[PDB]
RNA sequence: AUAACUCAAUUUGUAAAAAAGUUUUAGAGCUAGAAAUAGCAAGUUAAAAUAAGGCUAGUCCGUUAUCAACUUGAAAAAGUG
DNA sequence: CAATACCA
DNA sequence: TGTGGTATTG
DNA sequence: TTTACAAATTGAGTTAT
């Protein structure tokens, strides 16, 4: 009798009811309270809207951050249990006022002075060390004994505060030396040609504050005939830390591009030595020495023979130098500017030193504001000088400290141990103790140090103690934890589910792979009467003469290496492989080099060996533990074979197991899936094959070896944002089958519809500096200047045209075009992926396809460089390049056409699989499944092209209904398109010369409904007879179904979650508003937080206390409760609300309102529960169809509607005159609708399309939802609140179910 | 439609870490003047907190997902036009 | 208790 | 961006 | 801000059920 339209998005869930004649029913629903109405009318269309579904990153990120805090906190703890009898000793109550530091002195309860507890000593102190870099420098190099609680804020400076562990191993801080020595090994490289080095002020030059590039041109300004691009260059290059090409260098064909701090570094260096020998591997590692020192270079600026405290002499460098430049600055301005002193030195709001120091200035800030200062002054110019550095008046504690290793701060530690254990033991006995609280560093590999209380937990216990950094290595066992970190994720083998997966780089998965596509790869000469496959034997020699000997093998090397060398053909046409074969053998070559020992890689006995020697390579990244994991096998191998296999790591995982490829074996032939694949007679057959071959046990043996709904679609993969929909949708669909009393749909027709400026920064930088380009430096940017496509694509295609080899102009971009690379008539793809930007798009060559073969021929070796720079991706230069490849043939044009209109994206197959499953589930007589209901999934683009092509506008901005008019219309073209074409149910419904006909017949599937293209009135099926569609009168229902008035739309009421309230720690403050940070941080004295969120309110009937008589009061009000309050109101909501003052409290009238709670008023006025204490507008604009049509032309043949337009110029005045009753019905904002009617009539001379696209702006006036402001021209409306929840607590409230057909009144007249 | 492999791109989920920022206190302000108020000297650092907190007491957990109303029911869940 | 500006 | 909390203004 | 890891998914290709 019916059939259900559903139209799933982010935020939205449209859903429609059709009859057999595309009408939608209407019918009486009970309503249910204790007002007057006892059912109400309701049309079967609706739409439900809700709050966005996120995900999950935030909470992690505060998470993983709060398990730092604490375990920080525990560091300080433990220093201080290791100090604790000695200090006791010497002073009493030290840690006690350390702890107290931060309570005012009347809460204190020990002196107001940390360090000593008098004011001497403290002033002392402070004036012989100003900052904690002096005192550590001091403990440091001094040999006198030191008081320890000096000794302790020292040690306690540097634990708490450590750096990072990004580099391995052990630092001592020298460039002036390597330097000299990578001249050495050049010059003892290249006898003939010798480097100068005289005079040359390497140390001032590399370590100098400027861009790598620029030192680098320095460095080869002092040395004559030497070039930046030269050899030596690209050495000092690499040290600078650039992307150097060695390939120019030595003649290679490879390119030799390596980057040093790249990770593959490491091997793309003995890829390239193993090119041009051994003896340049000196050279190398002296650049990399070289780049370690000027690694070293920026972070200290201090000689290291001065003190073994280079980092603490540093930020004592800053301090001197601050202070000298601030005493000129102070001298300057007095002699010259005496009227800006006040403003620069005594004012905190104003961005200068006052605003620096005291104020919330930066010091990006700050050197923005004293720059015309300095400029504009006389003696300045040093200062200026170190402006431009950044080097101006510098804090010690300042955001680039992010470089410093933990190693240095640890090198101080372990400086100041050594120096005072020498007085106290106890610092001798706890040395390492303290040295491994700094350093010690839970592994990512084990993760929380839990014992059965965390859902994200795996590690394992070796031994039931209380886990220290000291006991660690003892009493967790890292093995097993490093262990189930990668098991806990990795897949079993789906074709045997109790079997492990085998490393992507195994030995064996890598034969199975590579015999896999030899097995169908056939061959014929000029002798041969067919095409043959390759027997055992044939395969063998190839993989022993081939596939062993070279890292790939390419056809040209099949045909000549084989072909011609073994069985003596000069010509053969191979059909199994293109061009090269895709799977190769690189774990063993790897291990050949690594090990030396082909006999020992080919020995059949050694096969368990290696495959465990890779998966410990694999399942392991931390070398230590791979070490360990390896000592079984240190008797078969030399010590540098050792230390050479510990450096080679793997990652990724295989999709198939051992047992499958090599373990089964077939019963009547005792072979295994790799023996078949190896050897099968005459049918080479495929693993598919033996998988799926009746007449072999395989099949058996794995169909042998072989989560509610909420579960299921969070385990789906994609955002959470659709999942929500899903979820939703499902839920829609249940009320609405109970709806229609219990009966399923026929047909059920689902619709799916389709920061990031750092990410585009950092994308131009890497590729601009992997290109080497200027354009950076003549041509700065900032990230939110990239949010534009054309300047974004300037600096992706390096400032050239895409199409002509040839310089743009930023500054003529407005005149430039921006094409795309597969005609948007074929694709509808609108990311960088299929754009370009040209100076005009006719240079493309045709537009009827990919850019000509001309353009590809001109272009492609820019394209390349493109690609090697990460500036464009595989697919777009595969796109850009496809006309050397044929470009679009017309199986690819019809395929793309039937690709616009056939779904093909995997989660909407997964909705669908969802609906049928729940709807069918009843087999047949042959035991196969029941489809009582056909589940179709289109695109959007029928039902898009449908509006277009019959006048069924939409405008978005007009209201909510558009939702529910789209389910509908889904739900008829659905319909009507299986009707009249059964054949395409394989296409369109759920469940199990040729190119330009699919073309034309996919390109006119919807002529069906149209009356001329010349079609009959009465549209059937051939078949069946049965009629599909009238266009004599269906087109007026759909017409009246888009033109009803009521719409049932609803907004999901939700319970709000998330943080407390805004993160800012404010100042204190005489205010009620503010919260206590702790719990006993009284706010007034210490500030704290603001602005608390509410998770939902509360209707309160009670009493409260008045005056000094306290007399009772009856009250009625709203009570908004936190998220903080939440849990202590939930535990006992008397005891809660008694403790907030009320009294008598009518425990059964208690009513809960989460956000989003509607309320009626008198003229059928809604509104909607923001707060406690705002509401939203609760109505909708039902406005006649005529007029958004009208709306719809004029604000966008084509002079028909614009005649229609001219005649109906009028609408104008009447589409404003039912927004102004609509606004005074229901919005109650005389002030804006004054001010919107007053701009009407000023730009009434404005011609009629502007007229139309900004009054198409005034419907956020009357838009459900939260207020919002809007420009009508060029005046704009601010929003008007509703600042009161006062007149809800008299209206009637109204509880909706999911589809807004159910509804329980409440008259709220208590 | 499905499976294995090659190349690339995207998305989701988890763990271990760094540097800032903010807040209160501690870095004896000095003179003149009864008084607000002038004139000048100064400033760079540190401690502690970083969701209130919780029991399960761990070097653990605390911001995602999920949520009309009513009848029941501790609760989970069923039922109701 | 408006119009209303600023904040995260 | 959007939108609910807050102090200020009257 | 940095490091380490797994899984789908899309889409250009080779071979199959
Ligand atoms: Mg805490
Ligand atoms: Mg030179
Ligand atoms: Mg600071
Ligand atoms: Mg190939
Ligand atoms: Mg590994
Ligand atoms: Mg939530
Ligand atoms: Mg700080
Ligand atoms: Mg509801």
């Amino acid at each position: 009798k019916y059939s259900i339209g559903l139209a799933i998005g982010t935020n939205s869930v449209g859903w429609a009811v059709i009859t057999d004649e595309y009408k939608v029913p209407s019918k009486k629903f009970k309503v249910l309270g204790n007002t007057d109405r006892h059912s109400i009318k309701k049309n079967l269309i609706g739409a439900l809207l809700f709050d966005s579904g996120e995900t999950a990153e935030a909470t992690r990120l505060k998470r993983t951050a709060r398990r730092r805090y604490t375990r920080r906190k525990n560091r300080i703890c433990y220093l201080q249990e290791i100090f604790s009898n000695e200090m006791a000793k010497v002073d009493d109550s030290f840690f006690h006022r350390l702890e107290e530091s931060f309570l005012v002195e009347e809460d204190k309860k020990h002196e107001r002075h940390p360090i000593f507890g008098n004011i001497v000593d403290e002033v002392a102190y402070h004036e012989k060390y100003p900052t904690i870099y002096h005192l550590r420098k001091k403990l440091v190099d001094s040999t006198d004994k030191a008081d320890l609680r000096l000794i302790y804020l020292a040690l306690a400076h540097m634990i708490k505060f450590r750096g990072h562990f990004l580099i391995e191993g052990d630092l001592n801080p020298d460039v002036d030396k390597l330097f000299i020595q990578l001249v050495q090994t050049y010059n003892q490289l290249f006898e003939e040609n010798p480097i100068n080095a005289s005079g040359v002020d390497a140390k001032a030059i590399l370590s100098a504050r400027l861009s790598k590039s620029r030192r680098l041109e320095n460095l080869i300004a002092q040395l004559p005939g030497e070039k930046k691009n030269g050899l030596f260059g690209n050495l000092i290059a690499l040290s600078l830390g650039l992307t150097p090409n060695f390939k120019s260098n030595f003649d290679l064909a490879e390119d030799a591009k390596l980057q040093l701090s790249k990770d593959t570094y490491d091997d793309d260096l003995d890829n390239l030595l193993a090119q041009i020998g051994d003896q340049y591997a000196d050279l190398f590692l002296a650049a990399k020495n070289l780049s370690d020192a000027i690694l070293l270079s920026d972070i200290l600026r201090v000689n290291t023979e001065i003190t073994k405290a280079p980092l603490s002499a540093s930020m004592i460098k800053r301090y001197d130098e601050h202070h000298q430049d601030l005493t000129l600055l102070k001298a300057l301005v007095r002699q010259q500017l005496p009227e800006k002193y006040k403003e620069i030195f005594f004012d905190q709001s104003k961005n200068g030193y006052a605003g620096y120091i005291d104020g919330g200035a930066s010091q990006e800030e700050f050197y923005k504001f004293i720059k015309p200062i300095l400029e504009k002054m006389d003696g300045t110019e040093e200062l200026l000088v170190k402006l431009n550095r950044e080097d101006l008046l510098r804090k010690q504690r300042t955001f680039d400290n992010g470089s410093i290793p933990h190693q240095i701060h640890l090198g101080e530690l372990h400086a100041i141990l050594r120096r005072q254990e020498d007085f106290y033991p106890f610092l001798k006995d706890n040395r390492e103790k303290i040295e491994k609280i700094l350093t010690f560093r839970i592994p990512y590999y084990v993760g929380p140090l839990a014992r059965g209380n965390s859902r994200f937990a795996w590690m394992t216990r070796k031994s039931e103690e209380t886990i220290t950094p000291w006991n660690f290595e003892e009493v967790v066992d890292k093995g097993a934890s490093a262990q189930s970190f990668i098991e806990r994720m990795t897949n079993f083998d789906k074709n045997l589910p109790n079997e492990k997966v085998l490393p992507k780089h195994s030995l064996l998965y890598e034969y199975f792979t590579v015999y896999n596509e030899l097995t169908k790869v056939k061959y014929v000469t000029e002798g041969m009467r067919k095409p043959a496959f390759l027997s055992g034997e044939q395969k063998k020699a190839i993989v022993d003469l081939l596939f062993k000997t070279n890292r790939k093998v390419t056809v040209k090397q099949l045909k000549e290496d084989y072909f011609k060398k073994i069985e003596c053909f000069d010509s053969v046409e191979i059909s199994g492989v293109e061009d090269r074969f895709n799977a190769s053998l690189g774990t063993y070559h790897d291990l050949l080099k690594i090990i030396k020992d082909k006999d020992f890689l080919d020995n059949e006995e050694n096969e368990d060996i290696l495959e465990d020697i890779v998966l410990t390579l694999t399942l392991f990244e931390d070398r230590e533990m791979i070490e360990e994991r390896l000592k079984t096998y240190a008797h078969l191998f030399d010590d540098k074979v050792m230390k050479q296999l510990k450096r080679r790591r793997y990652t990724g995982w295989g999709r198939l197991s051992r047992k499958l490829i090599n373990g089964i074996r077939d019963k009547q032939s005792g072979k295994t899936i790799l023996d078949f694949l190896k050897s099968d007679g005459f049918a080479n057959r495929n693993f598919m094959q033996l998988i799926h071959d009746d007449s072999l046990t395989f099949k058996e043996d794995i169909q042998k070896a072989q989560d509610s709904l909420h579960e299921h679609i969070a385990n789906l993969a994609g955002s959470p944002a659709i999942k929500k929909g899903i979820l939703q949708t499902v839920k829609v669909v249940d009320e609405l089958v109970k709806v229609m009393g219990r009966h399923k749909p026929e047909n059920i027709v689902i619709e799916m519809a389709r920061k990031n400026s750092r990410e585009r920064m950092k994308r131009i930088e890497e590729g601009i500096k992997e290109l080497g380009s200027q354009i950076l430096k003549e041509h700065p940017v900032e990230n939110t200047q990239l949010q534009n496509e054309k300047l974004y694509l300037y600096y992706l295609q390096n400032g050239r045209d895409m199409y002509v080899d040839q310089e743009l102009d930023i500054n003529r971009l407005s005149d430039y075009d921006v094409d795309a690379i597969v005609p948007q008539s074929f694709l509808k793809d609108d990311s960088i992926d299929n754009k370009v930007l040209t100076r005009s798009d006719k240079n493309r060559g045709k537009s009827d396809n990919v850019p000509s073969e001309e353009v590809v021929k001109k272009m492609k070796n820019y394209w390349r460089q493109l690609l090697n720079a990460k500036l464009i991706t595989q697919r777009k230069f595969d796109n850009l390049t496809k006309a050397e490849r044929g470009g679009l043939s017309e199986l690819d044009k019809a395929g793309f056409i039937k690709r616009q209109l056939v779904e093909t994206r995997q989660i909407t197959k997964h909705v669908a699989q969802i609906l049928d499953s729940r709807m069918n589930t009843k087999y047949d007589e042959n035991d196969k499944l029941i489809r009582e209901v056909k589940v179709i999934t289109l695109k959007s683009k029928l039902v898009s092209d449908f509006r277009k092509d019959f006048q069924f506008y939409k405008v978005r901005e007009i209201n909510n209904y558009h939702h529910a008019h789209d389910a509908y219309l889904n739900a008829v073209v659905g319909t009507a398109l299986i009707k009249k074409y059964p054949k395409l149910e394989s296409e369109f419904v759920y469940g199990d010369g040729k190119a330009t006909a699919k073309y034309f017949f996919y390109s006119n599937i919807m002529n069906f409904f149209k009356t001329e293209i010349k079609r009959p009135l009465i549209e059937t099926n051939g078949e069946t007879g049965e009629i599909v569609w009238d266009k004599g009168r269906d087109f007026a229902t759909v017409r009246k179904v888009l033109s009803m008035p009521q719409v049932n739309i609803v907004k999901k009421t939700e319970v709000q979650t998330g943080g407390f309230s805004k993160e800012s720690i404010l100042p204190k403050r005489n205010s009620d508003k503010l919260i206590a940070r702790k719990k006993d941080w009284d706010p007034k004295k210490y500030g704290g937080f603001d602005s608390p969120t509410v998770a939902y309110s509360v209707l309160v009937v009670a009493k409260v206390e008045k005056g000094k008589s306290k007399k009772l009061k009856s009250v009625k009000e709203l009570l908004g409760i936190t998220i903080m309050e939440r849990s202590s109101f939930e535990k006992n909501p008397i005891d809660f609300l008694e403790a907030k003052g009320y009294k008598e409290v009518k425990k059964d009238l208690i009513i809960k309102l989460p956000k989003y709670s509607l309320f009626e008023l008198e003229n059928g006025r809604k509104r909607m529960l923001a707060s406690a204490g705002e509401l939203q507008k609760g109505n909708e604009l039902a406005l006649p169809s005529k007029y958004v049509n009208f709306l719809y032309l004029a604000s966008h043949d084509n002079e028909q509607k614009q005649l229609f337009v001219e005649q109906h110029k009028h609408y104008l005045d009447e589409i404003i005159e039912q927004i102004s009753e609509f606004s005074k019905r229901v919005i109650l904002a005389d002030a804006n609708l004054d001010k919107v009617l007053s701009a009407y009539n000023k730009h009434r001379d404005k011609p009629i399309r502007e007229q139309a696209e900004n009054i198409i702006h005034l419907f956020t006036l009357t838009n459900l939802g939260a207020p919002a402001a809007f420009k009508y021209f060029d005046t704009t409306i601010d929003r008007k609140r509703y600042t009161s929840t006062k007149e809800v607590l008299d209206a009637t409230l109204i509880h909706q179910s999911i589809t807004g057909l159910y509804e329980t009144r409440i008259d709220l007249s208590q």
